């Protein structure tokens, strides 16, 4: 009824039986070929894996199990007094596919809150590490090391039954969600507020708010953007280098601990993780220059300077999409609301009424709207998190909610290990000639 | 000259001109089908990625830039009174794909010496891990701490050139190598020896030789396992976890620090770098139940009944290779050349005279002979080494010469982002329909 786990034991042999009969029926079919292209420019375009959690829609954006950003919005459970859904409420529906009520949400709540605890080595590495390793290094360090506490590695090591393997992902994953915020915000206060303690988890609030207690904010509205962040970056289906690592590490049956780590690692390289900060170091720079009374006309000669200097627009123009990303959208409102006065938010907005400004003027491109990382950096510093190098751990944190929902499907589905072939070119040109 | 780093740079021309001829000339060339079955089935028989360094025919085993163990074990520098191919020579062919010389090797082994030094943090972080923490969890954790070190990681920050991406990964890789014995002989004293020194590091010892000084074996034998351990180990394609991991995490810009460390996480998994544990388990329980001098007879009785009951013998069967693996043949020569009345030894011996007969005998191999599992952890615990939770460290030492050897040259390419395309069930399922 509340009870997650049950809950998920009752959908998975209908998912399996669902699966099973798709292969019966088309397990030989050919979706797709490959190209010698394919495999120099990382696999793109070819349908490589298999990942329910969240769907592209090229006309709607990210589907979480079916329902677009706007849904998700209207239906997932918020919190008492609060507009944005909770991040509880989104792994609900990863997990199940099935919008929770506000009882189970409050379910949710309570177990990740009862989980939240650090074993002490992890707190003392975290006190240890200097101000020069960078966020995301100590988070995925720290993930790493926390997996002394794993279920599923210590019952692999006795030869559990496969038919079990999900459960021990399951209790590893909501021990893992539940730690998450207290290792991201050890790290915050470690790095920006002298070492201070991160404080004590309160049983009775969401883990968002638990998580901008422990970060040392108050303001209900950070607290609403956090819930409203953390919902919208948690998943964006199994192709991008964050999910696809996961996908992979735990396929060798590494636990989530493990799995979660090598993700973060993924999200640190400069070309997944990193286009949050260069938005928000241009957006600076820009109002600088023209100051904050900026006109449209002059705001537009600025970037078509900048564009007839071959510098790109950033966080204009993306991989794929075909339109503004929803959860632009979904920021865009939260600030119209909430910082309509704020002078860089005003810019944003500025930017999105001129930038489009056709990059099919070029042909070079594939889309003029902004994606979501040009709307996350105002928000965070109007709130006072300046911190630019610890964005990407707030990312890590919510995309722990779609990679692990994943993860625990993936082992109660038997998914087994990812091993594609590899060539070298010399045997490439060879295979080619025969 | 003597210098790698100049070598490469000639090199590097050369080969991205060749790419270049062969993507215009056959980039739309299809080389093989996705079907339903590989999606749901870990990308099974897909071609997926180029790698470079090396290529396993399934028949004839692994070949390092076109050479087998067998041809590397003749034309690679050993060490001065020793008859084992020495890892950096290895190396040296991986990045070149040309066989050193003596002086090449000389001049590598002296770079990994000064090279070596760990930062006081990443010390502090190993002298502090609980002894309940893996020893693949510490190696992996203290490789993400290096990252502060990384010099590629600061160079992208500053804007440089994508041309020189492949230099600082060079030197990042180079520094990871030097630095991981250090890493690996701390975790390995500090759980298994009471936290006592690793020492200091010989400027005119070779790689091997310094590493099995600071885990404290002065036996020249067991150097010399380690010489070629490391050797054989190194690289096997490109589609295994840890390859893969470090392929896709580096495809990110992810320096080599983090790539390596979210491989390592791959490597940890059960499926992925616990065979050795798992045979030398499987193999000491056989040696109580059925005795020490068992009979030909006697143990084609166990393996039957094991058969019979749905178990499986550790050791033998593969993802791609379908003979003997050259790596077990390696290990075998050894243990005849060393250690031929080791009990344990003959054990393995024996079971590789019966085993292949009785695995067809059934036909529900596909791979009825021994990888290179099967035959590690003997030799190690022969010369004192019984921490089997440590055996997969080795692995990993040995593998980063492979990965990033790859590495370097995957940036010099300007292979770009790994990124497959995911489809649900559902989706997939609407797809094939269409
Ligand atoms: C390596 C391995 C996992 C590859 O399996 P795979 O490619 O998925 O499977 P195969 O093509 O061999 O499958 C044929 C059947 O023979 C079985 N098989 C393979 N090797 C076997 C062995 N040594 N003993 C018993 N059965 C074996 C498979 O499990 C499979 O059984 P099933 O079809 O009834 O489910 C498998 O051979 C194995 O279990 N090896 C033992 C562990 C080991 O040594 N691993 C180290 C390599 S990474
Ligand atoms: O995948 C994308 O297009 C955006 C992204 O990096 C992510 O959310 O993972």
């Amino acid at each position: 009824s509340t009870n997650l786990k049950d809950i998920l034991a009752d959908l998975i042999p209908k998912e399996q039986a669902r699966i099973k009969t798709f292969r019966q029926q088309h397990g030989k079919t050919v979706v797709g070929q490959i190209t010698v292209d394919m495999m120099y420019g990382g696999m793109r375009g070819m349908k490589g894996l298999v990942y329910e959690t969240s769907v592209l829609d090229p006309d709607e954006g990210i589907r979480f199990r079916g329902f677009s950003i706007p849904e998700c919005q209207k239906l997932l459970p918020k919190a008492k007094g609060g507009e944005e859904p909770l991040p509880e409420g989104l792994f609900w529906l990863l997990v199940t596919g099935h919008i929770p009520t506000e009882e189970q949400v409050s379910w949710l709540s309570k177990e990740w809150a009862k989980r939240a605890a650090l074993p002490s080595h992890v707190v003392t590495m975290l006190d240890n590490f200097p101000t020069n390793l960078h966020p995301m290094s100590q988070l995925s360090a720290a993930v790493t090391a926390l997996n002394s506490e794993s279920n599923f590695a210590r019952a692999y090591a006795q030869g559990i039954s496969r038919t079990k393997y999900w459960e021990l992902i399951y209790e590893d994953s909501m021990d893992l969600i539940a730690k998450l915020p207290c290792v991201a915000a050890k790290i915050y206060r470690n790095l920006y507020r002298e070492g201070s303690g991160i404080g004590a988890i309160d049983s009775n609030l969401d883990w968002s708010h638990n998580f901008t207690n422990m970060l040392g904010y108050t303001d209900h509205q950070f607290t609403e953007l956090t819930r409203l962040y953390l919902t919208i970056h948690s998943d964006h289906e199994g192709g991008n280098v964050s999910a696809h690592t996961s996908h992979l590490v735990g396929s060798a049956l590494s636990d989530p601990y493990l799995s979660f780590a090598a993700a973060m690692n993924g999200l640190a390289g400069p070309l997944h993780g990193l286009a949050n900060q260069e938005v928000l170091v241009w957006l600076t720079q820009l109002q600088k220059e023209v100051g904050k009374d900026v006109s449209d006309e002059k705001l537009r000669d600025y970037i078509w300077n900048t564009l007839n200097s071959g510098r790109v627009v950033p966080g204009y123009g993306h991989a794929v999409l075909r339109k503004t990303d929803p959860r632009y959208t979904c920021q865009r409102e939260f600030a119209l609301k909430h910082l309509p006065n704020d002078p860089m938010f005003k810019l944003v907005a500025q930017l999105y009424k001129i930038v489009p400004n056709v990059l099919l003027e070029q042909g070079k491109a594939k889309n003029p709207w902004p994606n979501v990382d040009a709307h996350s950096g105002v928000l965070l510093q109007y709130y006072g998190m300046t911190e630019m190098n610890y964005y990407t751990v707030l990312f890590g944190v919510s995309r722990a909610l779609g990679v692990l929902a994943q993860l625990i499907w993936s082992r109660a589905l038997g998914f087994p290990l990812e091993r594609p072939k590899s060539m070298s070119t010399e045997g490439l040109m060879k295979f080619v000639d025969s």
